[PDB]
């Protein structure tokens, strides 16, 4: 009933307060892990960022020296939005920033596992306790995934690209939220399509942002679902079989749409299935997702 | 450690525990020796007269004689004695009206942790989150045994086959005792009159089977030993014999499984020292393996 739902966060228009402000010569890079065209994110140890006395392990996220105005903003204004959104388990969290002394960089905690697409494909590589122990951890991973997102929505953030690769996974198998973004190298990745001017995760979109570029909170419903697909299909590609062409943009709009994963609890699919309703209004909010979720699992114990 | 225990016999039944026998719906036998079973089973109104709840049952077969019945009881006495905690597998209710004693507890939903580490089988991340999970279970067991320790109980049995583990990973020791078929095990050997886990038991108490805190510290070790080698047993190609006592009293210890962090390994040598006296208390393990996953992170 809330007007909350017709505004977004403009991250332009935030501000960068410097309680983050960390001197960058005491960052210690490590391995890369993740890198597109223009920006990297590399593993470090950050000395003293919490306790004066202790090294720490935290990723940051730097542009490489190919990049131009356009990703300098777009990097400061994800430095913005880490900033803005504070604390939450189920994000990655900002940790520090080095804007003074050189480019921008972003401190953020670094999660040990990798990103949840890599995880599922390796158990892919393959009653039965071993195969309920894995349906408890698919569970999980869809409940803390819709909590994180249920944050996001409230703090007034679209993702625009929620996906299983956008997923992390760290100690006691909590997942984070990430946007790898600039980190990515979109071009060698055949999820992202060209759409025009663009590259996208189409197979993922919603129609409204296929069609129109429309980003909403419940386009971020529909990318959630196809990544409960995933989840439940141990990480293979959303439509297998399907190039994404004109009869894939003419198949979305016809109202087909994915059969479930072999594995999928029923509720699990049902929530899929409302997520992928063309009509944005019929599509389920995060906070319902996560209140159907939990009658799910405490049902389970 | 203290030196004290209290004799079954002397705890008394607290009645809230009664639940009326008719309320429960038996399933799968979980398992069975000779004179008694453990099946899994549906409890209507156990915590709420709403809805139901799967629990697990223990109960004696027709072949039980008057001394199995008396331990049951005795087993019943203890868990109520014992409180509830997290790593322990809970009382929840007992029948003992109008039929046998039931023991009602918490059903695991997974079963014990020898069957789980046996069925196993690799990149770096794969091998790291196994590592964290065997450090976990290392973790739960030491503060479950801390916890028995604390009430001054004994278990006398520890060992991978008698730990549990359910939802979220989380470890519950527990003991099938007459619930598992001990002549038909071959970790139980023939000593004296009895069938008795040597291979776990400390050297101190095969001389008259005595059991302490620090004989379960021993134990603990063992079972260390076969959490990070993945669930084999203890003392490959060493049958329980004549030498095997003798190698023991000499010093021979087991090397360390090959995954074993080296801190843990040297927690397994402690828990070996011949002296009972110098081995830790398991509040003291517990705080060794705070530190090592707090490192982890
Ligand atoms: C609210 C949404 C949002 C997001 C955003 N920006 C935003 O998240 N950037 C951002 C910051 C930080 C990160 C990362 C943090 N930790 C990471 N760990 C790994 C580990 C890994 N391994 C692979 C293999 N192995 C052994 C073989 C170990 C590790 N591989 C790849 N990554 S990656 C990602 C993205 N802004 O808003
Ligand atoms: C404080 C120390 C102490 C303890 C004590 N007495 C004491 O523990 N009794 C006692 C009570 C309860 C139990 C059990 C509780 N849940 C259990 N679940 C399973 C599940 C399972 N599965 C196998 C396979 N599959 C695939 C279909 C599924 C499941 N297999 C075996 N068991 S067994 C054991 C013993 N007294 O003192």
């Amino acid at each position: 009933i809330n007007g909350n739902n017709y505004v977004y966060i403009d991250p332009t228009q935030l501000p960068y307060d410097h309680k983050w402000e960390f001197p960058r010569n005491r960052l210690s890079f490590g391995k890369t892990l993740g890198a597109g065209a223009f920006g990297k994110v590399v593993e470090a140890t950050a000395y003293g960022l919490i306790k004066s006395d202790a090294a720490m392990t935290v990723a940051v996220k730097m542009l490489k020296p190919s990049a131009h105005l356009t990703e300098r903003e777009a990097l400061m204004s994800e430095l913005k939005v880490l900033s803005y959104l504070g604390n939450h388990m189920n994000i990655v969290n900002l940790l520090g920033a080095c804007t003074i002394g050189g480019p921008t960089l972003v401190i953020t905690e670094y999660c040990c596992y990798g990103d949840l697409l890599n995880f599922l494909r390796r158990k892919r590589d393959s009653e039965d306790d071993e195969l309920a122990l894995d349906l408890e951890d698919l569970l999980s991973f869809s409940y803390q995934v819709a909590k994180g997102m249920a944050f996001l929505a409230s703090k007034n953030c679209i993702h625009r690209d929620l996906a299983a690769r956008n997923i992390l996974l760290t100690h006691g198998r909590i997942t984070k939220i990430c946007d790898f973004g600039l980190a990515r190298d979109i071009k060698n990745d055949s999820n992202y399509v060209v759409k025009g001017n663009a590259r996208l995760p189409v197979k993922w979109m919603a129609p409204e942002s296929i069609f129109n570029c429309v980003y909403t909170f419940e386009s971020d419903v529909w990318s959630y679902g196809i990544f409960l697909w995933e989840l439940f299909s141990l990480g293979s590609s959303p439509y297998p079989g399907m190039p994404v062409d004109s009869k894939f943009y003419k198949m979305i709009k016809e109202g087909f749409r994915m059969l479930s994963p072999e594995h999928a609890p029923a509720e699990m699919y049902d929530i899929m299935k409302t997520c992928w309703d063309a009509d944005p209004l019929k599509r389920p909010t995060f906070k319902q997702i996560v209140q159907l979720i939990e009658k799910q699992i405490s049902e389970s114990t």
